[PDB]
């Protein structure tokens, strides 16, 4: 999948992570700011959540 891999999707790169999952990590809980997107798919825990998608591109907006 390609992925987005900053925390804002304004910029005009990409990361291609292969046959790898996309993820985008935020605050679990309000106010829920993304802190990062990149390739596979981390741990959450109370504090962070963490969404891995495998598609389509872009999927980890």
């Amino acid at each position: 999948t390609m992925c987005y891999s900053h925390t804002t999707t304004s910029r005009a790169i990409l990361t291609n992570c292969g046959e790898n999952s996309c993820y985008r990590k935020s605050r679990r809980h309000p106010p829920k700011m993304v802190l990062g997107r990149g390739c596979g798919c981390p741990p959450g825990d109370d504090y962070l959540e963490v969404k891995c998608c495998t598609s389509p591109d872009k999927c980890n907006y």
